[PDB]
């Protein structure tokens, strides 16, 4: 969540959001394009 190294620090978040079939591939995609874009 707003890390100064959002690849090394932020990785588990992206994994969790990606591995979430409940969220359809648009809302799921928005989560990905938010965890980075913050």
């Amino acid at each position: 969540a707003v890390a100064q190294s959002f690849n090394m620090q932020q990785q588990r978040r992206f994994y969790e959001a990606l591995h979430d079939p409940n969220l359809n591939e648009e809302q799921r995609n928005a989560k990905i394009k938010s965890i980075r874009d913050d």
